[PDB]
């Protein structure tokens, strides 16, 4: 702590008794002055002595300074003061919200000027921030209709701030806003995803992100209101804080049916995901595989749509050559597309065609027994398509199951028969029992107690060698 | 891929359409023309363009051209083209079983010469070497009487030919080759491995470390045409291309019971393993302790024969300074050692002496779950004898207690109590409970809530001291 | 092996049959001078010949060079050569209890003159150190009585050696030693702890630290025999070989019930504890831990003692930055004091005031499974205080959820819920659920079957921001 922040804290304790005595006065000048005083502090860039402020007595001042009858210049120093208390934290918030502030910004939200709404819709950001027992108290007393009607400001800055605190309404899950109060915002975020304000973009896109993070319902309102079409062009926009919470509301849609997901497959999703796959930033690159796997978890179409964007390529390359927490995503998508690409073979011979099978045996050595189970589905599934491809041709091997042995892969599925997890365990040995059963049986004789080992490691290399002369 | 790859596949596309049309002229000459570029193309060192050959539609030809009334150039060029496109893929293999070439293949070892001999017999094991599946239909249209009769050739390359595809006929565990039909090469292979032909000697160890991989009546089989006694010779061949093959070969047989080791052990098996303990390649040295592993866990005589050997001292330094792969199986060797060894504790007191102790708790920590209950497994036999000699002599302590808690060791077998797998967790308690009692006595009192520890670990250092002076 | 010790086993080898012989002898002197080189062979600072001895069946003879009727000159020699042996193996040590030394040693205590006494109170020790077996005889033979009366000598030899011998006698939990028999020493000790020799204060630490292991009935009268004030002002001793013993004797006593507690506290103990905690040796820091954990898991009273003494500081900066041995012994202390600090929760509000928060959370990734959930334990009662705290002022949030999400400390809370042991994965989840439930809840729609993750990861940053201007 700096020299000035002490020597400010000794001169206001020295010095708060007089404001706390200049904001009682009967003089409308004196409290003005004090309540700039206060504000002032209180606008400190760093370290506000909020508490202090707190404990000297005087948000309920402040608050009635908000009045109906009160002028303006001591409602906006009041509300600015306010705000920035109610900008701390829940504790701090809560002397606000319990003097009675909330009803009072409300108010100022219609007689006041813009620079008053302003204040008041922020301090209203504010509060609603703090929890979902604030967000829901401020929705409860009706600020929801007087807030949607700021809008047709034209204000950037007021339009901005409403944006923001739009976003914290919405905001929350445990519990939910109410539906009915929040869903009347989504007019308006549909023409302010149209805005050319880089910050009301974000916010706006937040917010949306928030409503679509909810049920079914929820994510059919935000396709009524004509909002993905936007929603996708704004993956390509050109900066990430557009990018991260309007990609966000997108992977929401997707975890929809597959008519929710068609609709952003239809604005051409697929063709921004591939393009985010090589974002810089890398928790942009895992939400797109994320996105991606909740898409190859629908339709054959749907899957067929995604490998005719070419996303297999830099899917596989991920998985590959990624840190493990794209890696991870990176399998879920392929294994989706695995499973619900067993009703039309090619879509996994195209995936094995393209080196999928090796970079998925090399993670089953390093991942968690989640992503294991999938990344051994994933195998399964392919070895499932080998098989009955198998029979159709009267071929004498599961091309497949020589793929992954000749990948390395085959024992380290083996190798995780070694797994702690009963269903890892049984997991890898149905696959080896059904596609490598030679692993299972003993040597040699298996009724004298000797050992038990998978006709050991040292087997000779080819079997079948060409006359070159 | 080369400029001349490239080119190479140009001409092939431009220039195919006429061969398919010389190799399907009257003249025999024209057939004979088109199939020597056949073969010469598919003959090529790296990457036979098997499947342009296939889509092509010549297959059925060139199985005709190897036709009773053929001429023998004809059927050598058609063979050796099939033997190539055999030598590929399972699905390129079909296509040749499929145009019923191995049936004729057959035909050509009693008709051709031997040069025709050695190509039909050539592809056979291409076929064989496929699957199982082609192996059992050569085998079932009845390839293995006029492959034996072709031993009795004396062309080197001839035998040496046959040697190899006979190796694939035996080859294979699910399932299994037919008994009845593979088991008539074993008077041919006893006499093989007498042979001075290196590649002819590889493949014929090979094929015997196949036959003798079943069942008792497999190994007896090889026993009753004795073919032990050569195998243990070859240990100490100089190439660890015929050892490989042959130590596999006796290690199997050791998975018999005590009369089919005992065979191996008179003609002199545990001198060879000794050598083979130094071998300079690490899978020779893992083969020869999973081999001695099998053989101490038989009679206490052949424990006894093992001991003779002076085995224990090389075991016990691999069990401290190899690889892991290695450690766990001269883990396993001293672990069966140290359970026969319980008849005679006299063997458990040599192998203390010579300090496999320390070595067998250092690997407590290091190893998989099975190899720590093998290990847990041997301290016990070792704690085991301490204690019925403890009472024999009316010790106060068990030696082996003594010594295993003097090595670091008994912390260790405690702390598999943290294990997540109940069998480890039950047996390292049993130890501690029945040879360490006091390491589970809580260090004060026991019924006031207090922490439970191992009566804390600073305890005080020695507790006799002589007098010096 | 140096060239002295190889040519002394040629000499001894070579010239032991006359040594035979000569204490053999009729002639007194004769026995005399055969006894002193048994003796001088026997105190060779490295390597005394033992066993070579034993095997040359003297020491029946030295026993009875023992008697009462023999010349104490012989009976020292004697019973000198008999310590020696009686230090090595437990089996060399039989050899001399089998032949009857240890009641003529108990007679050497009443008629031996003081070097008399000072051998057979050291051979006794040798005896009583070996095994509970030994120890047991030796008190089976009533040797308690005399030992105590040679500490009305004033020879410091005697009572140095007689003090090491005592805590032999006492040491041995399985079983332990007959407590109406050891329980006589404890007034002796008492007063022994107030010695200026240190080898004496040592080793009469030690036997307190011995006797004081055991039940209840074993503390208290340690707690009568006014033991435990001495042992709290040893703690501030200048060695830690004086701080070893009286550290674990104290930790012993605190073991007991709270009035047992109490005592060691109203002597100071919590003061000297702080200094032990900057120990130079590891050791010590981690026993001062475990003994503070002790009391911390009694009384609020001394718990709150414990705040007092301004323990909570360095405990915390141990479990920051200790190894690992010691962080999970400062864990236990935190967290016992945590559960029993829940009522008087003011405990808790100071323990996370100082910072205890994100060092419990930043073990929870390094831990071995018991001490997660020590830890765990600590952050739900830390939960637990928050949430009651939060309805008695009430809070919208759990200020101390937040402090645990800010820290860092949720995603591992969360991430433990892929823990193999049931128990660690149930509490873990019963954490998240009950104070962190958002984090279960998933992204979007969630019947469908898409993803299901913790409303991913991106979630944004700050929700309050502060009007600087």
């Amino acid at each position: 702590s700096s020299a000035a922040d002490q020597q400010f804290y000794g001169q206001l304790q020295q010095e708060l008794p007089q404001m706390v005595q200049q904001i009682n006065s009967s003089d409308m000048q004196e409290q003005l002055a004090a309540t700039v005083k206060f504000r002032q502090i209180l606008s400190r860039e760093h370290n506000p002595p909020i508490d202090i402020v707190i404990q000297s007595g005087v948000v309920p001042t402040l608050v009635n300074f908000m009045n109906e009858n009160q002028p303006e210049m001591l409602q906006l120093e009041a509300a600015w003061a306010l705000t920035n208390i109610a900008s701390g934290t829940s504790a701090q918030t809560q002397v606000v919200v319990d003097a009675g502030a909330v009803p009072l910004f409300i108010q100022l939200l219609y007689t006041g000027s813009v620079e008053l709404q302003e204040q008041a819709i922020w301090a209203l950001g504010n509060v609603a921030g703090d929890s979902t027992s604030y967000r829901d108290y401020v929705l409860q007393c009706s600020a929801m209709e007087p807030i949607l009607s700021l809008f047709n400001s034209e204000k950037v800055t007021l339009i901005r701030t409403a944006t923001w605190t739009l976003s914290n309404l919405c905001r929350g899950k445990k519990p939910q806003p109410d539906w009915s109060i929040v869903s009347k915002a989504l007019p308006t975020l549909a023409k302010l995803i149209y805005s050319f304000d880089n910050e009301t973009l974000i916010d706006a896109c937040w917010a949306i992100s928030y409503l679509s993070d909810g049920p079914a319902e929820a994510i059919q309102a935000v396709i009524d209101a004509r909002i993905p079409k936007r929603l996708v062009e704004l993956l390509s926009h050109q900066s990430t804080l557009v990018q991260t919470p309007a990609l966000r509301a997108v992977g929401n849609i997707v975890t929809g049916n597959d008519l929710h997901t068609q609709v952003v497959i239809n604005c051409g999703v697929l063709s921004a995901l591939r393009n985010l796959l090589s974002s810089p930033k890398e928790s942009i690159r895992k939400e797109a595989c994320w996105t991606i796997s909740n898409i190859t978890a629908g339709n054959t179409e749907q899957i067929q749509a995604v490998v005719d964007a070419n996303l297999i390529p830099p899917l596989i390359k991920l998985l590959e050559t990624a840190e493990y927490k794209i890696k991870k995503e990176a399998c879920w998508a392929i294994s989706n597309a695995s499973s619900g690409g067993l009703q039309r073979p090619e879509i996994i011979r195209y995936m094995v065609s393209q080196g999928c099978i090796k970079p998925l045996c090399d993670l089953l050595e390093i991942a968690d027994n989640r992503i294991i189970e999938v990344t051994l589905d994933a195998l399964e599934n392919i070895l499932k398509m080998g098989e009955t491809d198998k029979e159709a041709r009267g071929l004498a091997i599961n091309e497949n199951a020589d793929l992954i042995e000749k990948a390395g892969g085959m024992e380290k599925i083996f190798n995780c028969q070694q797994n702690e997890n009963d269903r890892i365990y049984e997991k890898a040995y149905k696959i080896i029992e059904t596609y490598f059963g030679e692993e299972l049986v003993p040597r040699g004789s298996e009724v004298n107690g000797k050992r038990v080992s998978k006709t050991s490691t040292g087997k000779r290399k080819f079997h079948k060698k060409s006359k070159t002369g």
